[PDB]
């Protein structure tokens, strides 16, 4: 039996993303699809590379309830939050921050909406390295943020085995224009963007608490994270270059990342000196690590790539529903980078 | 399972080769070498393709041993000496060793003699117009990038007798990947164009030789490439004197195409992007007519990394092996 | 004198490369500067790039009249022919299309606008190389569009001296994204147009009458142009290949087209045999022209370079006001292309 | 009319001299040497340049003969060299020959040991901070590209005690042009990768300068980074302070004030490294991370005009007496 699957949002980077990815899944299928600008057009007439001559629903939950066992919403932040209420017996995986955080009243600081009854959803952070156990019974996924997923994956196996001082850590985060998430005004023009390199969102980020959430639950102490995020001159790709003190030598930290992605098919641990480009995820679910002392100030350098469309948004969402219905956890990502 | 090597395993095509086969459900790769990498992972140099097979020194006995099929990606008259060495191996080469017909054609243009070719049960890998021919070939031809492009955007048209074969111009734009020296470097070519070998190009007479058979008349190209700041795609610009409406050729096309999965002829009025293709074995197919002058517009991309090389060696390789043509290439284009 | 120099536009591209030209060009000074999007704000403030502390306006044909003595207009259709009504004692260079066409109804066909009075206003189509006689002495120019400059600067020399068949002139075009404009519509977007090319108003251009216009007259005959625009992923240039049928040999043409631009500043025949790369332009007033023959056909293949943004539009407008205002037309020009 | 002589004019940083002096009213081009292309006109190699002149094969009394000033770019330790068989004619270096005050650094970072050094009249060649000893150089040592962004950037905040200089930490990113397959266009579009992280030449070179503003040692943690764009630097700095962001913003608008390539934005406005193009003009953001006292300072330069030949041509200004902008007023190019 082939799981289900609806999409919310069809017609946005995410959703495209997550037709190409389930079109090709060997144990799901696509059974709906919605866009309110788009509602009543094929997919493939607003997007030819798609293929998918599905036409675009206007949302009804009662259908989605009928025709879907997991849904994927990717909707402006608030918005999956009260679509959900009305669902009955569908999986959410939300590519939004509306499910991310443990504390209603850190989203509500951040996203400014409150999250009523919150108390009552089952929902889990979908980070599989992190979190699978939980994500197996979960009801409701939030679906991780693009930097979030490059950091955490970036500094897990540190903070886990108390490897560096947590304390503060410094982000230095590069991300290809996708990555903003949908933004269609005068700053993300081609003409713009272009040539071009800027910072942005400097130290106030909503992605910040994300981040800190899980720095900190993995540590046990708190992590306040300094994190510069920069627009780079290409479609896709994340690279966050980290920084932390450590006493401990690379040797040994080296030896612990290994160890702890050995048996994770996403992430790869580079040999040290070996500097992960972000184009070596290009398309796919899979993230590489490296990372460099800088021997005077005892400063471990850790710098992850990943595919922020991918392995950041929808091809861990992909995973996510793998997990939730007991699935191998490749299914449907088993394909490799596509190069140059 | 059909066991497949790649002789030159670390040029992208073969990169591409090594992506698609990995994901192939009914082959796997058995072999690969590399002139400049061996006795490296081909990971090691690419760690893009997840790939740990150390990459080999050519030896024919072993391939000959290990391989059902070779793909060949190597300089030019290479491909045609190793085949000689070889037995009971079905080769699929990208390079044009085996794509004309007339072996004096590839002699003026690449200059060198294939003696022996005759005795040679060789084919132009183009299956939208050869499949049945690469179903009993022993080597394929597996045509270049602009060809592909060329020729599917017109073998309706020219099958059809619906416009001018007499004269066709075709004004192509490539990404780089599709056409290294200091001029390729990223300082050179990023954020610019050029036209390069105008009116002197190998795929000229490749072309004409595929546009004839289907036209069933004598067909003169003239073919102006160019190189565009991107990494990969072809789009191809073709221009050719009608009789016909619009409407017609549309219908006509439709009706070409209907049963082929990776071509994609558009609604009138819709124009291909290249990016519409990208990492995938599809192509797409617009037209306009300039009706003051009866000048037909078709458009087609690709990309030439894929449909345009790699996956359209894939796709003859099913054919060879009488499996579903599309096993291996059922994907989508990645978009953006 | 300094020239007093008024822009109406001064936020759009080509308003932004009317600054850079004039604040360095030695015998003319910004006096006045709208916008009707950020009028009340320093053009710095919008974009810092332009190190231009002015306050933007809100246009008043008052202050123009007093302030300036010549006024660049970029401008929606249309609207640069209403307010030019309302102004006396003005020199006037219209970067859109309200004064390009001998006729308007022409323009009307076209651009949708009825230009009533226009055979009272003594206007001339602003390209130097075919018509600085005329320019000298008008009091409004029609500054010509980027695509037409780079067809008339490759075909002038053919059409004048009978070297080619001009009945049928095929154009197949190629434009970076900035002869766009600074406008947000989805699809110039970054990642949109980024690692992508598409044909556009294929057959269907605005700028093929004013092309016919011109060629025509040079010819003495009937031009009819084949023309398809191409999207390229790159901010800046123009390349136009121009496919002609002749019974002339190549060298013959080459040697007619040396003569020709043997004394212009700003065009440059290349060596028989080498194609120009638009970025050979960048930033500069510059064209470049190469050509090939394919012998078979009888077909002559021209191709000329131009930065749409400099000699495709503002440089060209300040060539222009140099021959009106009776200064060495390479005045604020001199500047060499900048590579890479 | 000063007369500039160019060593190494198919290098980019050459082409742009080239641009550079052509444009300039008081100097102009009366030497052009190439070792790859000497007998070649120079728009037979790059058409973009307008320029007919023939390359010459180097020679130093043709030099000696022709030239007030010469520029040179040419492979690390290659003058030196010629610049001491030289006299009469003034220096600026685009390499590192010259930037190092100790040429033991620079043995050991270079390779090369400079014997005779220290009675060479040499300076760091640059203007914001050693104009006036630049006046009276006979040698510049033209300042790398990441550390012409980096200590623009610090400047006011060392010279001021306005953070805590004890350790710096700079994340900098840049444009290709800032050789080998790796450098080819398809292996670098549409992708960002870190190279040389922690051991890079221009280490040395910053904390060499931003020690002497501080009057205190500095530690620099550097990563640089390769972006798909053809130029611009943007360095982002992390450096601990007890300041207001607002008492940083003013220290910055102080000391930047008569400093014509120098624009401190407004407080909240970051840069893009494109607003520089081809142009000698810096632009520097920054913010506050509150909770940590971090201080984020922001700037962009053009790597291959203020870091490079657009400095070399404002040093030129200085030893000439010329107003510094001479050559050097237009803006940037935009977008």
């Amino acid at each position: 039996h082939m799981i289900r699957a609806g999409i919310i949002g069809a017609t946005g980077y995410t959703g495209l993303e997550l037709v190409r990815l389930l079109k090709n899944h060997p144990e799901a299928k696509i059974t709906y699809l919605s866009s309110r600008t788009y509602a009543g057009k094929k997919l493939e007439e607003i997007f030819p590379s798609t293929l998918e001559n599905s036409i675009l629903s206007e949302f009804d939950p009662e259908k989605v309830s009928k025709n879907c066992d997991v849904l994927f919403t990717a909707l402006p932040a608030g918005a999956s939050y009260d679509l959900v209420r009305e669902l009955k017996g569908v999986k959410i995986i939300d590519l939004g921050a509306d499910f991310r955080f443990d504390d209603p009243g850190v989203y509500r600081e951040w996203y400014g909406k409150e999250l009523s009854g919150y108390e009552n959803i089952k929902r889990v952070y979908g980070l599989p390295e992190l979190h699978r156990e939980e994500i197996k019974n979960a009801q409701v996924v939030g679906n991780p943020g693009c930097y979030p997923t490059s950091v955490i994956l970036a500094l897990a196996p540190a903070l886990k085995h108390n490897l560096v001082d947590p304390e503060t850590i410094l982000v230095d985060a590069k991300s290809g224009v996708s990555g903003a998430g949908r933004k269609e005004k005068v700053d993300y023009l081609f003409s713009e963007v272009n040539e071009s390199l800027r910072p942005y969102n400097v130290a106030k980020h909503r992605h910040v608490p994300e981040m800190e959430q899980e720095l900190g639950k993995i540590s046990g102490k708190k992590v306040n994270v300094v994190f510069t995020p920069h627009l780079v001159p290409m479609t896709r790709g994340i690279l966050s270059t980290i920084y932390v003190k450590t006493d401990k030598s690379l040797e040994e930290i080296h030896e612990a990342y290994l160890e702890f992605y050995k048996n994770e098919p996403f992430v790869h641990v580079l040999p040290m000196g070996i500097y992960p480009s972000t184009k070596w995820c290009y398309g796919s679910n899979h993230v590489f690590i490296g990372m460099q002392m800088e021997e005077r100030t005892n400063t471990l350098i850790l710098m992850s790539a990943i595919d922020n469309l991918v392995k950041g948004a929808s091809g861990q969402a992909v995973q996510n529903m793998n997990i939730m219905f007991g699935l191998d956890e490749t299914k449907g990502l088993e394909f490799t980078p596509i190069y140059p």
